[PDB]
């Protein structure tokens, strides 16, 4: 089919710094998983704090997606911000699904407040994402670090604030196309 199939990987920050704004991260994902969820699309739900976890493996089944959203709702944000581990679990599923032979999109929800080695590990891991043929988007939360999100996303054009709401979602939907 001329219609391009898309694999969407949500890499969600569940650290302590976003604990009071976790509803904003869930709302964005819940809105995106229904407003722009055409057939032949597949989604994955990944969260990260001090450890990364695949809450929803890559699937297009509407039932498992719905149950993945229910699991995101019960998430208790706490811990460090190891976004490279979250990106790494997306890269593992991308390579498994076919790597360069897939059309994979990574959407990271975070405040970009990284510490220690995570800035370099996150930038390196995102380059692995781009080497696998994936397009990386960064959706900033709270008073997010714009410069940090630009060094992770493909460009400043792929960095958007979550406060933009439906307009920001639409901008990301039009950007994916
Ligand atoms: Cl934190
Ligand atoms: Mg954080």
């Amino acid at each position: 089919s001329a219609r391009r199939a898309f694999d969407l990987y949500f890499v969600l920050d569940k650290s302590g710094s976003v604990a009071n704004n976790w509803i904003e991260i869930y709302n964005f994902v819940q809105q995106l998983a229904e407003r722009f969820v055409s057939p032949e699309m597949r989604l994955s739900f990944i969260v990260f704090s001090s450890q990364a976890t695949i809450i929803l493996p890559l699937t297009g089944d509407r039932g498992k997606i719905s149950k993945g959203l229910e699991d995101l709702k019960r998430v208790s944000p706490v811990g460090e911000t190891y976004i490279h581990e979250g990106l790494k679990l997306a890269n593992e599923q991308i390579q498994k699904a076919g790597g360069l032979k897939t059309s994979s999109i990574i959407i990271a929800l975070t405040d970009g407040k990284l510490d220690g080695l995570v800035p370099s590990y996150a930038e390196k891991e995102a380059k692995i994402s781009r080497s696998l043929g994936a397009s990386v988007y960064a959706v900033g939360v709270l008073d997010f670090e714009q410069a940090q999100l630009e060094r992770i996303a493909d460009s400043k054009e792929q960095v958007f604030p979550v406060k933009g709401g439906f307009q920001a979602l639409k901008g990301i939907i039009n950007s994916i196309l």
